C-alpha cells in the first residue's frame, strides 16, 4: 500500500 502503510504508522 501506497497509504495504508503509512496510516498503520499515524494512529491518529
Amino acid at each position: 500500500r501506497l497509504f495504508d502503510k503509512i496510516r498503520q504508522v499515524i494512529r491518529k
